[PDB]
């Protein structure tokens, strides 16, 4: 009954000692207070999660409270859990073919992956047929939440016939949400993304149901269709040239009666990771999130030296660190592990000799590093959960660039809501999960080198710093202080790479001064609770979604309206909730639905465009006061470090070979940065140019962004010329009387024989765009050692005249004449 007393009665191995104080305190707190239906245990990594879970579930089994089940997010953790249970003398069983009879009889703890429980053809049963479970414990609840989310999604790749069937079904309504993006979809670009709107989705529920039912024999639909077959009106559909994803807004956790009707639910997660995501992912009340079971005497655990070399010198960019750490070095006595956001960035690390591994070969490479194969650096792409690197297995973890999600839904919300709460919290959660893998013990120490301009912007931005955990924020601040001190050292004549190597040596050689400095500085961490406003916002969102799922549209609409009126929503994030009301009222009251959809499109133009009632508004700016706008935009920043981080992020993305979406967003941000006003009519107004800059009252810059085109291509295809002709026609239709410089951002100079331009269009080659980026970087570098809040207007005008960023300079200096073949 008592788990601390139960620990002594086990036939444990000889090398297993007594309970740690944190483990014993958590067990005592659990036995005293729960011996409430939901509970979250937050603790540091390496505290013995498996031991605590097995002890709690064995104690629950001892009271004839059966069955009790431990879930792992993956199969490696299944093997580790069963091995450790064999060490501790606790009998466990696994689901080989069918459910164990000992598990049903309540004789042993069931250890299973979260995929076995959460799937459409599960052996635990669905709806009323679900096999009853008393106590269920979840380890690493955020990874399990991600796996539960991925189990409820339909992803159909291009090569299946279902993708072409659904594309033929939805081509008419996908074309109205963007014309250039539709041409990218027809060519199969992975980066291309188009949503199917709600009005087309509920009106074509039967056809999509028939198409998906016709392809139930495929692997991608067989295990997901029974959950979604009777709730297609609640889903959303996103198309990309590699795959199409259909996902419900909230996961159907009510169908899983073994989990939803469970008598006790214990959740385990990291201390640094914010448990605000569990409101929607796992459908918890905020009371359990705001009241976790933690060790009272618990402090910071483990040693992390989070270095940011981009703060140290201008030469210490991402490329220098990549060229320094990637190539093989046989004299190293420890592993070097790099975390990159995609397989595209495996090229830069792997060109120097680093070992790049795919999804299936991560575990083999990690196990090889655990055996002492420290010669070759290891690169891991977009997978941080489930990886353990204790002690000598990794002493140099490298974090490359801002991590991005593989889900089309999250990419779409990143496209529409860049500065919202949820997107920033997801990115910060991914950053913290990736950064905490290198340290697993209370003694273990590591250097985490975080590079890439976008990652540093995420770590510096004032809106994004407030969501970081206090431990990780204080570690970043220690890195900032050491970076400033070593910057002063480099200003005294020290070589930058030499200073970085010296600091890494100070951490790795166990210097006493660094230990004293870390012990003194770390004392400032106050363990932050979950933010109550964000929890209340998510609770209202979940309540409205459940109200709409039950057929009560008016309750959901009033819930979203009360959410808007109480001020919990961000002022720039109003329009999303307006769209939510417009989607909830679509069946009930179509006129009010169209009114709120038009309101949502006016408030946030990146959202879905209704076919009627939207009028194109001319982007207008005044000629005078450009320098005042530049001064105000720079005046938003507190110090030169934030401005340099933001400018380096924006101008790093203006290179060929990057994604088209990132290039267009960076160009719009640079439009605002230079005192202009920019818009993206293909994404905002769903037709026309990819970017438009309002330089002054009468002059505009029109861009046709072709960033994905390889630099070695020497001809302009017919489809690109047709796209630029359509953009020019749209601008001549909606902006009569305005001068414009039509620019096509393309590496090629020559035009194909079958292709032609209807208007005068000039190209931006690679050298011209590089010169433009150099001019912008030299312009924003000139604000160094200047007072940001007292910028002189004449000084800014002089900098504009010096760096060739005037209106005529933008029109004429940064373009090249194209040649016809
Ligand atoms: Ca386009
Ligand atoms: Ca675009
Ligand atoms: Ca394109």
């Amino acid at each position: 009954v008592d788990p601390v007393a139960l620990y002594e009665t086990l036939d444990r191995a000889t090398d297993k000692g007594p309970l740690r104080p944190a483990q014993e305190a958590v067990l005592g707190d659990w036995f005293k207070n729960y011996g409430k239906r939901d509970v979250i245990i937050k603790l540091h990594t390496g505290q013995g999660k498996t031991l605590i879970g097995l002890l709690i579930l064995q104690s629950r089994l001892n009271d004839n409270r059966r069955p009790c089940v431990y879930l792992c997010p993956d199969n490696f953790l299944i093997e580790q859990t069963c091995e450790q249970a064999s060490q501790f003398g606790i009998k466990v069983s696994t689901v080989e073919d069918d459910l164990p009879d000992d598990f049903l009889a309540g004789k042993s703890i069931l250890v299973t992956s979260v995929q076995k429980l959460f799937n459409g053809l599960t052996k635990f049963g669905l709806h009323r047929q679900s096999i009853e479970i008393d106590t269920i414990l979840m380890d690493d609840a955020h990874a399990c939440s991600d796996r539960i989310r991925d189990a409820c999604k339909i992803k159909i790749p291009k090569d299946e016939p279902a993708y072409h069937a659904l594309f033929k079904l939805f081509s008419t309504e996908l074309e109205l949400q963007g014309v250039g993006t539709f041409a990218d979809l027809e060519n199969g670009k992975r980066d291309a993304l188009l949503p199917v709107p709600y009005w087309a989705w509920m009106a074509k529920e039967g056809e999509v149901a028939a198409i998906l039912s016709a392809a139930a024999d495929k692997k991608s639909i067989k295990f997901t269709w029974p959950l979604l077959k009777d709730r297609l009106r609640l889903c959303q559909c996103i198309f990309s040239g590699a795959a199409l994803e259909i996902e419900p807004h909230i996961a159907p956790l009510e169908d899983f009666g073994s989990y939803a009707r469970a008598k006790h639910r214990i959740f385990m997660s990291a201390t640094v990771t914010d448990d605000s995501f569990l409101v929607k992912g796992l459908q918890l009340s905020p009371d359990t999130i705001s009241n976790p079971l933690t060790y009272a005497k618990e402090t910071w655990s483990g040693e992390k030296m989070v270095l940011i070399p981009s703060m140290m010198h201008e030469d210490l960019d991402r490329a220098k660190i990549v060229a320094w750490l990637a190539p093989v070095n046989p004299k190293l006595k420890f592993g070097i592990v790099a975390l990159v956001p995609s397989f595209a960035r495996n090229k830069d690390w792997g060109a120097y000799g680093a070992k790049t591994v795919d999804k299936d070969s991560v575990s083999e490479a990690v196990s090889d590093l655990k055996k002492g194969q420290y010669g070759t650096p290891l690169v891991l792409a977009n997978r941080y959960d489930g990886i353990d690197l204790p002690d000598n297995t990794c002493r140099v973890l490298v974090f490359d660039s801002r991590p991005f999600s593989e889900n089309l839904t999250d990419l779409y919300q990143e496209h529409c809501r860049p500065e919202s709460e949820a997107t920033l919290m997801r990115t910060i959660r991914s950053i913290e999960q990736g950064m905490g893998r290198s340290v697993r013990g209370e003694k273990d120490y590591s250097v985490v080198v975080a590079i890439g301009a976008d990652l540093v912007r995420t770590l510096r931005d004032v809106s994004s710093r407030r969501y970081l955990s206090s431990q990780m924020a204080t570690q970043i601040e220690i890195g900032l202080e050491i970076a400033e001190m070593a910057r002063e050292e480099i200003a005294a004549g020290k070589e930058p790479l030499a200073a970085l190597v010296g600091l890494i040596n100070q951490c790795l050689k166990r210097d006493d001064g660094w230990k004293d400095f870390y012990a003194d500085q770390m004392k400032k961490v106050a363990p932050k609770g979950a933010n109550k406003e964000i929890l209340e916002l998510y609770s209202r969102e979940l309540a409205a979604e459940q109200a709409y799922a039950a057929g009560d549209y008016n309750r959901a609409e009033q819930t979203i309206q009360k959410l808007l009126d109480d001020g919990l929503a961000h002022p720039d994030d109003r329009g999303w909730y307006l769209q939510e009301r417009a989607r909830y009222l679509h069946d009930g009251n179509r006129v009010e639905a169209q009114k709120l959809q038009v309101a949502a499109h006016r408030n946030n133009k990146l959202l879905l465009k209704p076919p009627t009632g939207v009028t194109v508004t001319k982007l207008t700016i005044v000629s005078q006061g450009r320098t005042e706008r530049i001064a105000n935009w720079v005046n938003k920043f507190e110090s030169y470090a934030d401005l340099d981080a933001t400018v380096s992020d924006i101008l790093g993305r203006l290179v060929f070979g990057t994604k088209a979406e990132k290039f267009e967003s960076a160009l719009n941000e640079l439009a605002f940065a230079l005192g202009f006003a920019g818009e993206r009519p293909d994404a905002e107004w769903k037709e026309g140019p990819d970017n438009l800059w309002a330089l002054n009252d009468i002059q505009y810059l029109l861009f046709e962004c072709k960033s994905e085109v390889d630099t070695t291509r020497s001809e302009i295809h017919k489809r690109e010329t047709e796209q630029m002709n359509r953009s020019a026609a749209w601008f001549d239709k909606h902006y009569l009387g305005m001068k414009v410089k039509r620019l096509i951002v393309h590496p090629a100079n020559k035009i194909q024989s079958a292709a032609a331009f209807t208007h005068e269009v000039d190209g931006m080659l690679d050298s011209n765009l590089k010169a433009f980026v150099r001019s912008a970087r030299a312009f924003f570098k000139s604000f160094e050692n200047q007072n940001l809040k007292d910028l002189s207007v004449l000084h800014i005008q002089g900098l504009i005249d010096a760096h060739h960023l005037s209106v005529d300079n933008l029109i004429n200096r940064y373009c090249s004449k194209l040649k016809n073949v």
